[PDB]
């Protein structure tokens, strides 16, 4: 057992804490607001090094020389503290449009797909969720058909999805058995600017005004079996297993959101006097400020364990079930305690303890709501 | 012991609820993504004739007609059901201006500016808080010196006046004496219009978008002491026994806020299919709603209980405050659960549950929050 | 609506209170350590006419006087303070036998056996549960043969009966026919006594140790045809219609429980004293003791408002499902949190507060557990 | 970051898990119910060499071989699942008594009175409370006067002694001085037998039936010069630093009673069943599993990092107190819940899931009231 970082581990830590507090600081709540997705601040995030953390030298990343998974999960915690829209489209990259490519990958397939997203060249997404595929991830409309090619076509919807429209690489499932569902599922990449592949709507959100949502349209979308990621039918597995992976990236942009808020919170009551004192002098304030932390700390070494057992090869699906509900949980209530530290000026978008509580709800949505959580924990449980 | 209503008490609640079902309920989605404060709307409401639900015919009023508190607090409820930035527009003119003009007002006083704000012909403000009194309603900066004419001049600012600017009739609270702080505030009547009085920045807010919340600025600013609501000195007095019917009015508001919710996700619970089965099917689910509609109308009959006590000339002080937390507490519990039942919907702003969410968080903060709420009911626990 | 509490309530109220005060507050320590069932109180408690108090003056009660279910609500809760045990006792008298026998019972079985009962010569008790029939009601196995005699015999037993062992009078349930289970129950009056009808195992349990909980054995009982409460066949709407009033009751002793727990907390926190300050003065002390006052507020008006519309003919099984709920989680809040206050003394068997919270417990499963008053509450929303 | 067990760590847990299974699980129902303090069964435990996990060989500890303070955290957990009572006698030995002499003693009060303690020859207590210094430990009333002889004279009493008349050699902190309070107090080796040093009442308590509580007394006890731990007025920088490492223990405790209620609640859900199904397919009961699940789990990697730092040498005061109070608030939430679980069965005290929330109060308020840990953790907050 030990709790200490490598220093390699400090290195990614520090790396995104001094972009996010030169780069994402001052502009945050101009981008919040108005809610743009800066293209420029991904492109510089994206060419810092910490999107090939824990991947292989032989794909360009920093695997060989002692990155790691709880490096790259370091990351995201600390960039959502100066902002959870920024946070999250790094989080999606790696974790749900990278990670598979380099785990279900051919050779071929990596080194024309992986290594640009590993090197920061290129912005991936993952697009499962459509509107009759929810937490049921079975009632997919999207057909994939066979071509007397040997190619595929595509025809339907994607909605919700993260870094749509920004993004250049796109991993894709689509029914190619409409009869075994769940056994029917297949994953496919798709470049942007595929004939035939669209956008849709942007999404209209309540917080993490700074990330890019956006539906996608396929229509008779003719790909190529050399973009069949992994095996026809196999597709559910390769999702499943992706969204484990990227569930630690939450819990960890979940986490970052509340120690942001905690910090703006125990800040704030030195400052604001009230009756002749700090608010801080008052019991009630500071046993909230204490609590606020011990439940910040009891998700912080969830969240770290998922990323550890990960990069060690051990089964993590429970794990980040675990983290990720914690995590979040811990966000929403750290949350919406910070706003009511600050009185109504909390209540104002100037101040940024009212951004935090907006942000925190996504984290109990998306990714498996908490609820499929407890499905994953209860179900282990219960064998 | 008696739950039932009167059937005046129903018409005042059908009132509102048909208002609220034509002429809020369309719009409500635009003016709150737009910020907008619509005039006619707040025209429109205030000829219904719930302004004067409980003061005597004498001044145009229900009350010797059979009117009563738990009448205009019925409709305040039925409308933050529809509109929650409305609702308070209304609660706002009745309990904090009106009320303490009709209280602590001479005959003159009230047949000048009470009958208009009984009628629906004017518009009132309360202000009270600013810069360095918050919770702490004694670290007023606003002068109000005596002059050879017998008026008295005004210098000062008021930071977030619920109706500041579009109000008519302000009731603002100035130091006439700050030695005897808490005994040396003192109470007067403003007409919107008076040389001197200005209005700031209007707030820039996390929900309830409807409601138009600005600053004022008194530069100079001469009234004459008819003007003058009260004693000089017992401001402090007049302020706290106005917020403890206006009390009653937020906690009305939040429960309407979270009845919205739960009706919300009812409906949407037998609409939304997964796995085959619509979401009410689900036992969580089904339990969640349960336990949302317990802690509802936990909160329902406490809301009423200071109403009717109120209305009896009962002293209703501790009843507000614990109307008021606990009203506000389950607004923000029941909303929060909203929003996740709904999923990733549930996060569009396209969508009523996000809305509902944002509104419930000002509950716990003005007009005292929960901890004065905290504070009021253990001094008596304690006596 | 009306929230005052009449004369005649008081009265009850003011009895409950002295019988509380004189003969239960002195000895239950003693006796509930020792785990005793004092008969000899029992019959005092019996004979002050809180047993009648809704039942009319044709079978010895003052419903015909102006004496109501909220009368008889008020005093469970009274003795609930002092008691908790004795309490139910009662209750299940009241609401679980009388109550039955009054609804459903010829006039001849009234004359026999509710007069006794309204009179407080004889106590009753409810016999439902069965070791493989808790929450699933349907499933009875304990049979009710039809003889040549128009007779019935009984075989089977009942696990967990309050007042088992020390009531004369039982209504037991058994299925005539099981093929229509849910639809095949049967209610009958079973006399103590009555060869053939045995007891068994008393339970040893957590708390509520003043109440006897025991086994009911039916060996071969035969009964005669006028004993059959209701009619062959609607066994299980009696009861749950027996359930939803019983219900209003253990609301009410759980209220009581936790307004004792608060009451030990205020005047112990008045008195004990470290860092030269009595425990009210620190703010987290008086807060603690201001949610508890809030909570416990929440529930009695649900209680109360419960209780009214028993009395007044309107439906409220989901009255008494949130009451039941609502009152009982209160307390065991309420009473987790005055141990706390108490320090190292509030886990002492000496002091009062750890056999409130021991009591608390029983509130939350027994008459149907809080589970299934989400289930009664969520389906009656859903409809 | 590394959360694996070591091989001596499992080695620690497998010894305490089979004295667990075998000698104390057995006896557990009986022993409890009795109240018994078995001295045989203690003496058989410390002859395990648990005592020693951590301190060095030239004491008779296993520090020199692998042993840490983790595996001796491991060790209480484990017993805790079987008999909290006797978990806790083991704590407050090994860290609030071996502890302290290792920590603060000379080599030669080490190698007299560390040395027993370590091989477990004798048992050790902390007696540092009294009837007016609790939570305010500077109100100790106990005097040690320092006589001719460089000798002192102990007069005073101690309250809620944990081994308590069982112990051989106590820890005991006096005011040397009375003018500089927490400047003032003095520790000293106090040994059973001593004359003037007899035992008071014995505590009658809500649960840890097994563990024995008593008070001390010290009427004119003369004790040695070298029995003075420390020196002159550092005695509260002592008790307060080995409260830090106490607290670790009792988190670990909390967390093993936790576990056995959760695992009682699995086990049972898998057998009972209603409405045809096993508990464990009603969704509610297999969520409530889950979230019980991930809180233990929240609480467990707190326990663990509190004792690595320690056993680092790196300071752990708040993360002592972070761990104590969110392992003792997720027991007694989880031990709540696994009663509910086991319906009206979880009642009697036959069946284990009583005993354990019994048990899991008194985890939040000795060793410092987990009030006391907020007060800790806020303070290092506002630095
Ligand atoms: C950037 C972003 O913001 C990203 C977005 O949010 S991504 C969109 C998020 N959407 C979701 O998370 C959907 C949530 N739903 C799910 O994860 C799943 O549908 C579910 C957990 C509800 C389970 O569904 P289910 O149909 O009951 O399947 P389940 O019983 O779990 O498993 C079915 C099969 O898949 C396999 N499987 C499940 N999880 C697996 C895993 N992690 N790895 C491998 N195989 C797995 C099972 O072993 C089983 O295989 P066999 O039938 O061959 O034995
Ligand atoms: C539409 C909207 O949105 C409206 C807005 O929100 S309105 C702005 C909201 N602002 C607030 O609610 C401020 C909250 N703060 C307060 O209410 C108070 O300052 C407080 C509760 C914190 C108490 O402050 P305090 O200085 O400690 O005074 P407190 O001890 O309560 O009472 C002081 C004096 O006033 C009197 N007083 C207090 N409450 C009173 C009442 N309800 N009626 C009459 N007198 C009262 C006391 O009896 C005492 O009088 P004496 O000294 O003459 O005996
Ligand atoms: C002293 C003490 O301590 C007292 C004791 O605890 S005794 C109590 C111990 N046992 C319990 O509390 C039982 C808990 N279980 C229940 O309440 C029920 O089993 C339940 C609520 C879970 C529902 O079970 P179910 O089998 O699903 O019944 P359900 O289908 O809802 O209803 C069956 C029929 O009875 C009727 N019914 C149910 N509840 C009713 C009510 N409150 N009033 C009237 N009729 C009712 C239904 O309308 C239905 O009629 P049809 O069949 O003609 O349509
Ligand atoms: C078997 C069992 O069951 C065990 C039992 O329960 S025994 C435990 C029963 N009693 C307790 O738990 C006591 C609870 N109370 C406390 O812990 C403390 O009184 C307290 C945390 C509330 C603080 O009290 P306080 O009087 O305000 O002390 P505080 O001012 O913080 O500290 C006093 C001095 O000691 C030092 N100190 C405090 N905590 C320290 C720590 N953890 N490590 C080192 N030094 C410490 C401070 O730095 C300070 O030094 P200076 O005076 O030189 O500046
Ligand atoms: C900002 C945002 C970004 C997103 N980004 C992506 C992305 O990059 N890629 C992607 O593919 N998707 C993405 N999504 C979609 C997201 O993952 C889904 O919204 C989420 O998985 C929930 O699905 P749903 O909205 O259909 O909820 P539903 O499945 O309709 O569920 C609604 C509610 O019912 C609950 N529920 C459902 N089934 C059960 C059951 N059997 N038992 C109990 N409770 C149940 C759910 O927990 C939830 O509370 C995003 C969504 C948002 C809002
Ligand atoms: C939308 C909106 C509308 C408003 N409308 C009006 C209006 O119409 N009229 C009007 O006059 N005002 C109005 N206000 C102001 C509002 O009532 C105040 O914001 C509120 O009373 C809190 O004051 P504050 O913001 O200064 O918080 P502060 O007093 O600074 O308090 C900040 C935090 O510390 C807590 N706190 C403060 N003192 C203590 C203490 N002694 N012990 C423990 N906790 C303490 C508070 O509860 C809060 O959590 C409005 C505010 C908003 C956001
Ligand atoms: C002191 C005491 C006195 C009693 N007195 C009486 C009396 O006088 N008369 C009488 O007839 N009975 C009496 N009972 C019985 C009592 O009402 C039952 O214990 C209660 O109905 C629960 O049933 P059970 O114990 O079989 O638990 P179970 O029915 O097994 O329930 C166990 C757990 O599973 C949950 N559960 C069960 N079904 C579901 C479901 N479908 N979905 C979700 N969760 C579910 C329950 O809520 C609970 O958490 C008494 C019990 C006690 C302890
Ligand atoms: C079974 C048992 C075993 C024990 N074993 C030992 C042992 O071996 N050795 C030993 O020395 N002691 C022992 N104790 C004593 C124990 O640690 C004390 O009970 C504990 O420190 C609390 O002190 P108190 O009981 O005086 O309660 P109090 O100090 O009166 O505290 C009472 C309540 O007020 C709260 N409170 C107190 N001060 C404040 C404040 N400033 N702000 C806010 N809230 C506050 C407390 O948190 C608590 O809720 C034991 C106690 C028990 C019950």
């Amino acid at each position: 057992m030990d709790f200490n970082l490598t220093d390699i581990q400090q290195d990614f830590l520090k790396l995104a804490h001094d972009f996010g507090e030169k780069k994402l600081a001052p502009t945050v709540t101009e981008r919040d607001h108005k809610g743009i997705y800066d293209k420029e601040l991904i492109d510089e995030l994206l060419s810092l090094g910490i999107t090939g953390a824990y991947f292989e030298e032989k794909y360009g990343g920093s695997g060989d020389d002692g990155g790691d998974v709880l490096s790259y999960i370091l990351a995201v915690e600390e960039l959502a503290k100066y902002d959870a829209g920024v946070a999250i489209t790094l989080s999606a990259t790696v974790s749900l449009c990278a990670n598979p490519i380099w785990q279900f990958g051919t050779e071929a397939q990596k080194e024309k797909f992986l290594v640009p997203l590993v090197e920061g060249t290129k912005l991936g997404a993952f697009g499962l969720t459509e509107p009759n595929a929810g937490t049921d991830a079975s009632g997919q409309q999207t057909i994939a058909t066979k071509n007397d090619d040997g190619t595929y076509t595509l025809n339907g919807s994607k909605i919700f999805i993260t870094n749509g429209g920004a993004a250049d690489i796109y991993i894709v499932f689509a029914m190619t058995d409409k009869s075994k569902g769940n056994h029917g599922i297949t994953a496919f990449i798709l470049e942007d600017g595929t004939p035939g592949f669209t956008y849709g709507k942007k999404e209209d959100k309540m917080g993490i005004h700074t990330s890019q949502t956006m539906e996608l349209v396929f229509q008779d979308v003719k790909v190529p079996a050399e973009n069949m990621l992994g095996e026809e039918g196999k597709g559910f597995k390769i999702a499943m297993m992706t969204l484990d992976g990227g569930r630690i990236g939450v819990a960890a942009q979940a986490l970052g959101i509340a120690e942001a808020a905690l910090a703006d919170a125990v800040e704030y009551s030195k400052q604001r006097v009230q009756f002749g004192k700090p608010l801080c002098k008052f019991q009630s304030i500071s046993f909230k400020l204490a609590d606020m932390k011990m439940q910040i700390e009891a998700a912080r070494n969830l969240v770290y364990k998922a990323a550890c057992k990960k990069q060690e090869g051990k089964p993590f699906t429970v794990d980040a079930a675990i983290a990720k509900r914690v995590a979040s949980d811990v966000a929403m209530r750290v949350t919406t305690e910070a706003v009511q530290i600050f009185g109504g000026y909390g209540y104002s978008e100037e101040y940024p303890v009212a951004r935090h509580m907006r942000d925190a709800k996504i984290t109990q949505i998306y990714e498996g709501t908490n609820e499929v959580q407890l499905m994953v924990t209860g179900g282990a449980l219960l064998r």
